[PDB]
């Protein structure tokens, strides 16, 4: 009713090996241009929305950066900031990063946040590294996420953006706990997250529920436990013989499931946002700083495993 | 590897102010026979069993000692403990604690854990206090839990009881993401929660419903263990009081539910071994988490 953001869910279908750059970013952009045709400030991309989930392949720790881009934008994602900008429409774009960072070069699993007037608000590079970084046959699919990527450098950032508090999460960390809550004592409002969830050939019955269960279960008490909004976008489908999650979804304060996707391909979901239903509970609820008791959460930052 | 424990949720119904201390003990000792008829070895009391749930009331911060226990246990209580004992039945009795720890008298909201042999193996005292300390005109209710009760200073304790690990928390804990974090990062596998929540705000029944699972779901399967909601329900002397007790499995999902808003016991076998199953499915505390990033959960209490 107040301070109301509209913002899309711009789900991704499979991306195979075959497909070249230029076809994926023109399938960025029609999913942009249908949220500027129902007046869409925000669209949200998944992770690693401009290639191929290469993880899932076997190779020399440097001999994937094809997949990678030489710069935020460069020659092939050009266009579709131009069409940000030019419609007014900011936008959270998953990527592999390539970066000359003191000298050598480093490689970060990263989603840029781009403001409606096409200027970059900030950049999240992930923290939570699933998967392996050698080759383990006994998989049915690889997961060399720990091969390819280094762990980020900045930390869950919350920006002033977009009206209100932004943040930035990229998939598996939408399963931890300290990923909400250290951006939920920040005073986010908005956490955008892009997830590539791998899943079973035939996964289905009640086993295919449970892991759609799961998924819109750490968004939903994400988002209600710290009470903010969260956007799940998922690049779904099958992607040369490996099945991709999809149910990308919307998530509100309370935790209620606002918008969600019915397909596994590409697909554009929308929701109006109230920015101001989240100060509600931030101060009752979960007033953190009338409630919170930090000298009992020391196991949280002191021990990794359990002991 | 035979660890399986069948876990009784003894949900009771409404406490008057008027009804005796005697009544509340024959009604917890009715639902721990009514949970060994059903082969329960271990059984789940509400938050604050032993009196009506008196922070909505308004009096002096020394007021509200009638309803607290002097001992635990003391000659009132003592008669459920003998029959839990002679049963062989372990439970968790939430109560008011009055300890004295240096001179001083100290107020506390806890919950007691005691072993199938009557030995009490530990005892949590409630952190996350709700509500406020001064009477508020504003509201419908009062909640003044921050005025009568202390934080507590036993921490999220987690023992080796029941054949696992099991740890307790206290009604609005469940609502904190800590509250799970710092028993899971203890190896925990079975957390036993009382608690007591309002109808209304300050009413949403189902949006209120939603957030009671919603949270207790996300901590069993985000810390891979057993979660037990046990509620006081009905209507207490005119407020009403949120039933919905539910017993969590490893996954989030739920394996007993209570349907009424009264005195009700709901039983299920909990296998502990599963929570070392999804443990190890990439699951790993030490595998994936990093703490180097989660220092503003410990450095600041509220928002920078």
């Amino acid at each position: 009713m107040t301070r109301r953001i509209r913002i899309g869910g711009a789900q991704m279908g499979a991306i195979s090996r075959s497909d070249s750059k230029k076809e994926i970013v023109d399938r960025l952009i029609a999913l942009l241009r249908q949220a500027s045709e129902k007046g869409c400030e925000l669209v949200v991309f998944p992770e690693l929305a401009l290639s191929t989930f290469f993880p899932r392949w076997y190779a020399e720790r440097d001999g994937m950066d094809g997949y990678f881009e030489d710069g935020m934008p460069n020659a092939a994602t050009l266009p579709l900031f131009e069409e940000a900008r030019r419609l007014g429409i900011g936008f959270s774009l998953g990527y592999a990063e390539l970066v000359q960072e003191d000298g050598r070069v480093r490689r970060f699993n990263t989603t840029v946040l781009v403001e409606r007037n096409g200027e970059i608000v900030g950049k999240y590079r992930k923290i939570h590294l699933p998967g392996h970084a050698e080759y383990e046959p006994e998989r049915s699919h690889q997961h060399l996420e720990k091969r390819y990527f280094e762990v980020g450098n900045t930390g869950f950032q919350v920006w002033d953006a977009f009206g209100g508090r932004v943040g930035m999460a990229i998939c598996n960390d939408r399963r931890w706990v300290e990923t909400y809550r250290v951006m939920g004592l920040q005073d986010v409002e908005l956490i955008l997250i892009g997830y590539n969830t791998p899943v079973a050939d035939s996964l289905s019955g009640e086993s295919e529920t449970l892991r759609m269960f799961h998924n819109h279960l750490t968004m939903q008490a994400g988002a209600y436990q710290n009470s903010t909004w969260v956007v799940g976008v998922a690049k779904a489908g099958v992607e040369d013989g490996h099945r991709l999650m999809g149910g990308s979804v919307i998530v509100a304060p309370t935790g209620e499931i606002v918008a969600q996707a019915m397909t596994e391909g590409d697909e554009l979901i929308v929701a109006d946002c109230d920015l101001d239903r989240c100060r509600y509970y931030k101060s009752h609820i979960f007033n953190f700083a009338a409630h919170r008791r930090p000298e009992f959460y020391q196991r949280i930052t002191s021990q990794t495993g359990v002991e």
